[PDB]
């Protein structure tokens, strides 16, 4: 298991524009296109992202490309963030993947705001962090996914994904 496979599981793969768990226009492997209610707008962002007139649909390869770029940007964002990087460098490889997943889903800004969980993770207080992480909107809105990420932080193994 790796970051790519883990997110491909959490996110799924869809070749036509769809709305995510929050009602926003997305395509591929959880690639958010826009928060705008407009489908034209979503189509417009898509075409710009792909470099062609896609008309709302893309190929598997195009989807994989976006995903690569998105995973890359997520790591980069973590490494460029002063509240995140330290946590991330302090973690083992499995738990780093959990942190990337959250960033991919919620943006760096949003993850940087879990101050207390970030500190517990940094101190290696696994159970405590897992309890604190669940006290969140993220956990109440997408509980299944959140449980898998949380278990990963708690155990440092990929069991939630096996
Ligand atoms: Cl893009
Ligand atoms: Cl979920
Ligand atoms: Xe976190």
């Amino acid at each position: 298991m790796n970051i790519f496979e883990m997110l491909r599981i959490d996110e799924g793969l869809r070749l036509k524009i769809y709305k995510d768990t929050e009602g926003y226009y997305t395509i591929g492997i959880g690639h958010l296109l826009t928060k705008s209610p407009s489908l034209n707008a979503a189509k417009s962002e898509l075409d710009k992202a792909i470099g062609r007139n896609t008309n709302g649909v893309i190929t598997k390869d195009e989807a994989e490309k976006l995903f690569n770029q998105d995973v890359d940007a997520a790591v980069r964002g973590i490494l460029r963030n002063a509240k995140l990087k330290p946590v991330y460098d302090s973690l083992d490889a499995v738990r780093r993947a959990a942190l990337i997943n959250m960033v991919f889903q919620m943006g760096e800004t949003g993850v940087a705001g879990f101050t207390n969980s970030l500190r517990m993770l940094q101190q290696k207080r696994w159970d405590e962090a897992a309890v604190n992480l669940a006290k969140s909107r993220w956990y109440n809105q997408t509980p299944n996914r959140a449980k898998r990420v949380i278990t990963t932080f708690r155990t440092g193994t990929w069991d939630a994904y096996k």
